[PDB]
């Protein structure tokens, strides 16, 4: 683990983070999709033989030794709120199990179900908090990639007020 395990935010593409392991905003059905899970496909393609896996579930594959982390959010527009709530909270809980068992000391990781998923609604702080609950009991440091500018005001004044 990381020696003060931490949260930092970067406004960036994914695909160029730094750190030992990725999460992808992935769908279901391990297709190349579109947002965060192409630039995944693009730079990891390997990643998705055989990365198909349920909605709120967790499934790792390696590309080359480059671990990618497919995390499968529920789309808003197919599920109701509080059964989508409780999807959202699981793929983040499988998130945690699969960063604990790689052993890592960092990970990027973006806010699953706020893009295409979120039904048209704005969930920075539901998929945030849902992603906090599942990752402060690891101790790798996590950074979280966004694209939008207010989004990065947002989610770092989230990360400082905890600390
Ligand atoms: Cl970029
Ligand atoms: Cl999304
Ligand atoms: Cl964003």
């Amino acid at each position: 683990g990381a020696m003060a395990p931490s949260y930092r935010v970067k406004r960036m593409d994914i695909a160029k983070n730094d750190e030992e392991c990725v999460v992808n905003a992935a769908n279901p059905r391990g297709l190349p999709g579109d947002g965060v899970c192409k630039a995944v496909y693009k730079k990891w393609p390997e990643s998705f033989k055989n990365s198909a896996t349920p909605v709120g579930t967790a499934k790792t594959v390696m590309c080359g030794t480059y671990p990618v982390i497919h995390a499968v959010g529920p789309n808003f527009s197919n599920y109701t709120e509080s059964e989508g709530d409780r999807e959202l909270a699981a793929a983040y809980r499988e998130v945690a199990k699969e960063v604990t068992r790689l052993g890592v000391n960092s990970v990027a990781i973006p806010l699953l179900s706020t893009g295409v998923y979120s039904g048209g609604k704005d969930r920075l702080t539901q998929s945030l908090n849902h992603l906090f609950t599942a990752m402060d009991s690891t101790d790798a440091d996590v950074v979280i990639y966004c694209r939008d500018k207010e989004w990065e005001k947002k989610i770092s004044e989230a990360i400082q007020m905890r600390t």
